[PDB]
């Protein structure tokens, strides 16, 4: 047995901050046969979440001739926005993996991929404003409008920090157009879009 595991996980595993998440992979092998305690999910330096998603849980089980792992936990509220490499690494019987140690230094120096590499994105869950924002023209906010739906938009996602949104700023992340259309721009360059049609009236 030279032949290594295969891993199958989703390219992105997205997470919301304050919600739970669950995702899954799959391992397969030549053999059938498996080590679960050296099949895990961590990132590049050492077997471990990783600093910043000390978060992030795992758990392998096996059905059939195939690993079933689970990829869950609990975003904090304020953990950081942004995006991270973290890898499922799998060890058959025969002790080959999927990805060495080596391999997945030169995948993250070089930007590559491994198998079973994926990018954990942190994203916030907006909130479109309950409370409509009554301006005189929808087609044409003022100034002070935009700024009155900012201040809804803040009010309406109160664990938005302003280190959460681009350049730290709530005027800069936060922009808003000529008929109240909202864009939210986060400090990795993410963005939602709240189309002023939702809150905004006459
Ligand atoms: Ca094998």
């Amino acid at each position: 047995d030279t032949e290594r595991p295969v891993v199958n996980v989703p390219s992105e595993i997205t997470v919301y901050r304050g919600e739970s998440f669950e995702y899954f992979a799959t391992v397969t092998d030549n053999s059938n046969a498996f080590d679960l305690a050296k099949t895990v999910v961590r990132w590049l330096y050492s077997n471990q979440p990783g600093r910043g998603t000390e978060w992030l849980q795992y758990s392998v089980t096996q059905v059939g001739n195939q690993l079933k792992v689970r990829i869950f936990g609990n975003v904090p509220i304020d953990t950081t926005i942004g995006d991270y490499t973290r890898y499922v690494v799998a060890t058959d019987a025969a002790g080959n993996v999927n990805a060495t140690q080596t391999e997945m230094g030169n995948a993250a120096v070089d930007k590559t991929s491994v198998n079973g590499q994926f990018k954990l994105i942190i994203r916030f869950r907006i909130k479109t404003p309950e409370n409509t924002v009554f301006v005189n023209n929808p087609n044409q906010l003022t100034e002070v409008e935009k700024n009155l739906v900012r201040e809804a938009v803040k009010k309406s996602n109160p664990d938005l920090r302003a280190q959460d949104v681009l350049n730290s700023n709530y005027v800069t992340g936060i922009t808003v157009s000529n008929n109240g259309t909202t864009t939210i721009t986060y400090r990795d360059g993410r963005k939602d879009i709240i189309d002023g049609s939702k809150f905004i009236d006459t």
